[PDB]
């Protein structure tokens, strides 16, 4: 099987080869036929008496765990802590964004960029404003959103986009959510050896959690980000690993705190620093960004985007990269070993995330701009070391166009409306698109990569059957910046890929087919859209022809991410069998009995273009539905 | 081997055998082998990339999993991910006293029992109490308490009885304890793919997650329960399945939730109730207790207990079980399939331990008494059903003495201070014995029990020879019941199983040598009594020659128990491997390294002899390192 769709990534694992590195495709061989028993769900080790496997068939050897626990208690307990974890990575990331608008000052290194989205974002949070200073106001909303994490008395605080018809569905099933960090308490104490044995309730509680990340920690993280770093707009950069220079600093950013990079974008253009790097021999210093912080900075500067994470170790292969700068979250520990083969120095950041063998160099959050500069320098610095003999950089680069935030597409929206009919500034234009079925519907493609299937193949044959058939794609993460290197964030890619009615709709309001909305935690905004558009058609989100697509997920917060856009209402595709199928129960609940409870459902489907034909049917059905 | 060393167990498991049903020894046989990867926790499923499997010996076979993840990396996630599900379990349960707390009123089910420990306790949380009605006073303790839980900004409350010597120790370290689902979800995020890869950095945050449960989620659990439902003073109780009555209808209590079962309590003297029961053909209401809401339960007020962990399903197969009331926490969902062999009602009340195919009758926190008493009714209708041929209670029931609380021990050492010399209502008298050399030390003995051990073998070795050497002992949770049913909780216990020092303490004092202080949360207290006795000798807790054993564990709460006694400063016996074995940096760092950081660390040792005799050399390396 061919390792991935993308030729830089194919030069460099043939360069990775002659230098005798081993890469995540290696492991994987390495790793052989994974074990039946956890691929399917079926074994537990949630007590000393086990380790526990049961049957990944009904009806045939071992039924019972050693505490009488059945496969689908064994099953629903797994995915619960799957949900559990990624609702965690989520949270704390919207946590440390919390803390930084709590320490926002006039004349500090982190201020406030957008007074307006504070000023709306304020009265979600029923936080005056009118005639107060405006750092007073961000911290008291600071305050308000560190008390979401971790009120143990009261109902927490939700955006105004969500339906009250959501709500209502939520609080009579039972799933309505409390504080973030008490629901991943609950999740981890029914999950306990003798507690919860029900698949059912298991399966509720994890939904209940994942909803504290969607509405809550995602949501406050991203718009807490806007507020300190800016609103994205339209805006144009560069993809995949071609972006690397030769003959300048390549300093790569990884990870997923946006802080840190934003410091180390500021700190890029320092003048000391640009001299440093002239001084080393180089003609500059060049930031390249990959995951989720690469998407960040793109998003609100334009940072080249060097590659998503099954990319990451091949970036090392080049030999160009002076310095990786990792903060916390998906950032393979293989790396530490890799960069002993190149001069490269691989520096961690975070006290969450240390790496044995990396040089660690903790960033200092009461002083971020001066810490970043030190780290930065050392990057610099690391220039002399570069060994130009053992540089390969392909020439595969591509131009992309991304910073779509909810605002942005509003603006751009604006375009269509005429002025003496109106409104202005609202989702009604992409309403009316929906409804008169000029789009069939809307599809967010997200998640990760995944050995176990051939890199970016999903993502991209998802895409293009998406929009060629009139289903507009917003994309998130990894898989966005597999459309960037792909070159789907073009506006010609509507000339070249879309059906009649996207390409016409992408011509009237110039627009690329498939809209890069940001970040992993950016899925917030998806949900705000979606929101906003249920919200000027008087229905639930399970109503619109809407759905989302994991081609190639691999992390525990893909799991929690696509369980909170089911429980929103949103059916969701997933590209890799999530281990549950040993446990009957949760997978008639996961994919049948869902629908039930919130209107939404997840789909199962390994053949991309199988899944692009499943989406357009339900997408049908639902507008028959709804009588459009 | 052996199941067993109790008589009572061995003739109900001969019954079972001849009744065709299935317990956890035969579910234990029918895993056979269990799988080695997991046992040596190198089996890693934290994504969907895996499972991978790495090799338990270095240097040979698969090395890293697919992420670059190291066989250390692995087993210290694993190991994180055990302290943090004891932590949230612990923690939960003390969130729902602190609740109970918060809606106390006068005229109320919940009322405030003990005013001078709540006094005492608003003093520790920075309460003003003069002058003050004493339900005010509650609502702000209890706030206070939850605020512990949350809170996102400043430091938590720690009780007084913590060494200042041990903060700052902590704080150096960098484990200096948050809020505690705050600590909980920093664990599931660090252990998220691609975060923390170093193993000295995962256990140091388990240990910083871990003292959350042991100071302040189990403490004020602790503290709270006293508050509520009174101070624990020495109490008689009978023990061992022998207390259940074939004439009266029998109530028996499992789970770890005290509220549920204080109001089951003050419902069995309803009359209307009682009255019921001898309409039914009862000759009263028996009332039994299990694990550690039995050890509440027969702390305040004297109620039997039936048994410890391993014998919940042998209380079933007397057949004379009329209900079986569970909340939450080492529940064997077995025992629902169990409850269709007998006419047992097998009853679920609280939400978070949902169980498929039992009896759900959710217990109504808002009107307790009301819900106890309906739940209470459902059991004594079903003594009507009761089949009297299939009813075998063996005569085998063994008096207990319980109820030693730090307050009753102190009201106890007060019999031995003279009066013209004083002071009165301290920990003297204990420092006194232990720095002059007639008692060794005290050891906490502690743990579930295991079908990999013979069931209660190595608790009451363990505590025969730690008090033969003139080590007193205290005990909770399984471990105390397991001493309750052998006889060891008793005055004449001293004459006949300890040694000199210890004999002559018991007899002067009039204790058993073997002192039960109550549930697995109530190992709170024992770090209170350590604390005291080191702030009473101006030494960290690591100086006293103190220890903990956990002969017999089993459950993930064990393990967040020995890892903040650990930290506390306590050296801590495992007889039960954990499933480290796999990665050599964890088992040096458990072992041997702890030692450098807290003073303390873990000792694996599966023989009970062996295990008694390095404590008694390990107390005696302390003793001469204090000069006692
Ligand atoms: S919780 Fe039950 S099934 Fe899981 S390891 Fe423990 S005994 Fe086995
Ligand atoms: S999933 Fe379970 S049975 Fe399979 S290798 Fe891992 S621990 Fe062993
Ligand atoms: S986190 Fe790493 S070691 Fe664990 S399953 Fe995923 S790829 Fe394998």
């Amino acid at each position: 099987k061919a390792k991935s769709i993308d030729q830089a990534t194919l030069q460099l694992l043939d360069k990775a080869k002659q230098d005798g590195v081993e890469t995540v495709w290696d492991r994987k061989a390495d790793m052989k036929v994974q074990c039946g028993f956890g691929s399917a769900g079926v074994c537990c080790r949630n007590c000393s008496m086990g380790p526990c496997r049961v049957s990944p068939v009904p009806g045939k050897g071992v039924e019972r765990g050693i505490c009488g626990a059945t496969a689908d208690v064994i099953v629903s307990r797994n995915f619960a802590r799957m949900v559990a974890a990624g609702t965690a990575a989520h949270s704390d990331h919207g946590r440390s964004i919390a803390l930084s608008l709590y320490h926002t000052s006039k004349d500090g290194d982190i201020k406030v960029k957008d007074e307006n989205k504070l000023k709306e974002v304020a009265k979600s949070f029923n936080v005056e404003t009118e005639g107060r200073d405006i750092y007073d106001i961000a911290h008291d909303v600071a305050k308000e959103g560190l008390s979401n994490y971790g009120k143990q008395l009261g109902e927490v605080t939700l955006p105004p986009s969500l339906p009250e018809k959501r709500k209502e569905l939520w609080r009579k099933l039972g799933v309505y959510p409390r504080a973030v960090d008490r629901e991943i308490a609950a999740v981890m104490h029914s999950t306990h050896i003798g507690c919860n044995a029900d698949a059912e309730a298991m399966i509720k509680m994890s939904m209940r959690c994942s909803l504290t990340d969607g509405w809550m920690g995602s949501f406050m993280g991203t718009e807490f980000s806007d507020i300190m770093f800016g609103t994205p707009h339209s805006i144009d950069t560069e993809a995949n690993l071609g972006v690397l220079e030769k003959n300048s600093v390549n300093v790569v950013l990884h990870g997923h705190e946006p802080l840190l990079s934003e410091m180390v974008v500021e700190a890029a253009s320092d003048p000391e620093l640009v001299e440093l790097a002239k001084s080393v021999g180089a003609d500059g210093i060049n930031l390249c960004g990959m995951c989720c912080t690469g998407n960040e900075v793109s998003m609100r500067h334009g940072i080249k985007i060097a590659g998503n994470f099954m990319q990451q170790e091949l970036a090392v292969v080049t030999g160009a990269v002076d310095g990786l700068i990792v903060d916390v979250q998906c950032i393979m520990p293989a790396l530490a070993k890799l960069s002993k083969s190149y001069h490269t120095k691989f520096i961690t950041t975070s006290p969450k995330a240390h790496i044995t063998d990396s040089i660690y160099m903790e960033f200092d959050e009461e002083n971020p701009l001066d810490s970043a500069k030190k780290i930065l320098k050392e990057a610099i610095l690391n220039f002399k070391n570069r060994d130009q003999s053992k540089v390969m950089i392909p020439e595969l680069k591509c131009k992309a166009i991304l910073g779509y935030s909810v605002e942005e597409i509003i603006n751009k929206l604006d375009k269509v409306v005429n002025t003496q009919i109106g409104p202005m500034q609202t989702v009604k234009p992409l309403a009316d698109v929906l409804v008169s079925g000029v789009l069939r519907g809307a599809a967010a493609v997200v998640g990760c990569n995944n050995p176990k299937v051939v890199q970016d193949s999903a993502h991209i044959e998802t895409i293009k059957g998406l929009i060629k058939n009139d289903v507009i794609v917003v994309v998130t993460g990894c898989a966005a910046q597999a459309a960037a290197k792909y070159g789907l964030l073009q506006k010609e890619a509507a000339e070249k890929y879309a059906g009649p009615g996207l390409a016409t709709v992408c011509k009237l309001v110039d627009i690329p087919p498939v809209l890069h909305m940001g970040s992993c935690v950016d899925i917030s905004r998806i949900l705000d859209l979606v929101g906003r558009v249920a919200n000027l058609l008087g229905v639930d989100m399970s109503d619109l022809p809407v759905a989302g697509v994991a081609p190639e997920w691999m992390s525990e917060k893909a799991v929690a991410i696509g369980t909170y856009v089911v429980t929103s209402g949103i059916d969701t595709w997933l590209g890799v069998a999530p281990p549950v199928t040993g446990g009957p129960e949760v997978v008639d609940i996961l994919t049948n009995k869902m629908e039930d409870w919130v209107g939404a459902k997840f789909f199962i489907e390994t053949d991309p273009h199988k899944a692009v034909e499943q989406i357009v049917n339900r997408m049908n059905e639902k507008r028959k539905k709804l009588g459009i």
